[PDB]
């Protein structure tokens, strides 16, 4: 039994509210730690479909999983993500803190605590006085089991433990939100207070990248660690991916660093292939969610075209991450004006009250912390990400337009070509070249300085002594500028008074 | 290279000792060269900065 | 492997932005007194390739 | 060593290409991505290219012929592999001198 | 015959949905020995001309 319209068969239907049209955008890979209850192997990069699979595969309020959720999260679609977990070193402690309760509630009304970031954050109310420090500590009828702390609930006081072991979990801050004048009104006689009684020890170090991920693409390379070593041998990979010995593969990687200015500072290794994400001691939220955040927002879900900066109010909002309100900045002007000099991607608030609501941050600049070439002269050629996603496409562009010489006949010595043949020479390259690098002006180059100068091409003979030039090879070289936009305006505003 | 130096041709009389060599018989000598083709291009890309 | 446009190897790719075109443009001869926490060697002509080695 | 699949059906395969398919004008090389495509072989996808870049300059300076596939990843899917350099394994002379004059294969054909 | 390779696809984490607790492994357990070696081309390819010979 069938219907009508559909019998013959000349329209076939299939009817599903899941599917997507979207192709496969570029690809991500996200790096983090794991707990024994995960279910994916050790040191082997595998690829993430969705939400839903996290914990049963990654373990509970690990790293990974919840760098995975912001990655996620700041992507709808235009993004493949892959994932690369890592198991704690056996010697690693896990930190403590304390959250200690103290008073006698004595007025109803409600107590909201916030805790690592918005999603971890909860509100709890009591509709009693009289109600010791027993009754209170609660708060783990509200607990999340993504917390990436476990919380003891003992008598009166609950302790705080990371899951993951090492220094990633020194990080939790506590804050009462509530303490201060508010619309919502707090049970009076209570306080709650927080500290640190034992901080993490060891922290794993592979340095296996090129048999894991040994020739697959990637192109933004996401770090959930503050380790330095680490950081250098993700660095050390990204610069092989980019060196001429062999074909490339290109790629950035964003990691964070957390400290005072004098220690922050210290970081700066002149590493063109990074961002570094320069955050203060006081900082509110989690640093590997916020890296994540940056990562994934960064990485093509808005550079499908590669010119774009991620910056401003709306193209550098990391709209997945809620901060309470403060009238502390984090940084000083003077020391988000050193920061930005020396290479580092500052981050701000996108308001400020004393009220004590949520607020997304946003990005200042989008710089990696390349600040000298190789000749040590400081210069701002890879100042922008910008710039390296430019020469990266550069480089493939070009490459696709020389393959059409590969193959067809060369002549030299005598240039005269035979009437009938198909066959080229030096100079109908070279003007091949020019036309195409003059074709390109406003959508991979600026303007060029002086293009008789700029393109060369010679061939091996030219090059090499008698008797030992190869046939059939050439040499190109070229020099180019990416395209300038609008950075700064300075106003000076002078008022006068209505006169004569 | 040198179309004077890379074909030659020999009758047998010339090359035989007297009395040896053969009638009609000839020895042709030639060297050749295949043709070129493309085969490789090294490119140096050396990005720089809007200036002056 | 590494990617389509750049793995069958016709093309061999090199970025560096301190590479120079220019040849070699003749010379000029610089004479000076020197202090005792210089490393150079005293009354041997040296070549100079940058302002950044000076001092030491 | 750890080539997946049979190893004479791609040499039957690059055989067949390099004979009739392509020879008939005798100056052509079989090579690159759209003229030494075995498209009738097909292998799934892999981060490990089985030869690392050091050896596959090694051998082809040592005269063997190389191969590739088309693109690569790790999602397991099926692939073609393609010729890399079209070379017999001739070095040295029958005086015992090194030169290139019967390097590639499309030297023998224009011989002939 | 000595060449077999068999590969699980499906063994990482795939759009396909592999069925769990489903475990496959591949080994070798004895080789070949002999290989004919014959020398009589001189009979049966006797001053006829091929362009190509494929030896599997």
């Amino acid at each position: 039994m069938a219907q009508d319209a559909l019998s013959d068969g000349f329209v076939r239907l299939c009817i599903d509210p899941s599917l997507n049209f979207f192709g496969e955008g570029c690809k991500i890979l996200v790096e983090g730690q794991i707990t024994d209850d995960a279910t994916a192997a050790e040191n082997v990069v595998t690829c993430v479909n969705s939400e839903l699979d996290l914990v049963e595969r990654f373990g509970q309020g690990s790293v990974l999983t919840e760098s995975l959720r912001k990655v996620f999260c700041m992507c709808k679609s235009g993004v493949s993500v892959y994932a690369l977990p890592r198991a704690d070193a056996a010697a690693a402690v896990s930190a403590v803190y304390t959250l200690t309760v103290t008073g006698t509630a004595l007025t109803d009304g409600r107590v909201q605590l916030y805790m690592g970031e918005a999603e971890y954050s909860l509100d709890i109310g009591v509709d009693e006085g009289d109600t010791p420090t027993q009754i209170a500590a609660k708060i783990v009828a509200a607990i999340s089991p993504d917390f990436p702390y476990e919380a003891t609930a003992a008598a009166g006081v609950i302790t705080l433990t990371a899951r993951n072991g090492g220094t990633i979990g020194n990080h939790l801050s506590v804050i009462y939100t509530n303490l201060g004048s508010c619309t919502s009104v707090t049970p009076e006689g209570v306080t709650v207070a927080f500290a640190q009684t034992t901080p993490g020890s060891v922290n794993p170090e592979p340095n296996d990248y090129a048999s894991v991920v040994n020739e697959c693409c990637f192109a933004v390379y996401v770090l959930s660690s503050d380790d330095t070593d680490w950081q250098e041998n993700l660095r050390d990979w990204i610069r092989s991916a980019w060196d001429c010995s062999k074909p490339q593969c290109f790629g950035h990687g964003y990691v964070f660093n957390k400290g005072t200015l004098g220690q922050v500072l210290a970081d700066g290794d002149n590493s063109a292939e990074l961002s570094r994400l320069a955050l203060p001691t006081t900082y509110p939220v989690l640093p590997y969610l916020t890296n994540a955040a940056y990562g994934a927002l960064s990485a093509c879900s808005t550079c499908e075209n590669p010119e774009l900066n991620v910056q401003g109010q709306t193209y550098g909002l990391l709209s997945c991450i809620n901060m309470p309100e403060s009238c502390t900045p984090g940084w000083e002007f003077t020391e988000v004006t050193q920061l930005q000099n020396n290479g580092f991607v500052v981050s701000g608030p996108a308001t400020t009250s004393g009220q004590g609501n949520f607020t997304s941050p946003y990005i200042y600049n989008d710089v990696t912390n390349y600040l000298r070439d190789e000749k040590n002269r400081p210069n701002a050629t890879f100042r922008d990400a910008s710039s390296r996603r430019l020469a990266a496409a550069t480089g493939v562009a070009l490459a696709t337009f020389l393959q059409q010489f590969n193959g067809l006949a060369v002549f030299t010595k005598n240039t005269n070509i035979k009437t009938g043949i198909i066959g080229t020479n030096l100079r109908l390259m070279l003007g091949k070249i020019r036309k195409w690098a003059s074709d390109n002006v406003g959508v991979l180059f600026s303007e060029f300085d002086n293009i008789n100068e700029d393109i060369q091409l010679v061939s091996d003979f030219d090059v090499q002594p008698k008797c030992v030039g190869q046939p059939g090879v050439f040499h190109l070289n070229m020099r180019y500028r990416p395209p300038v936009r609008g950075a700064r305006i300075n106003v000076n505003l002078v008022p006068a008074l209505f006169d004569n």
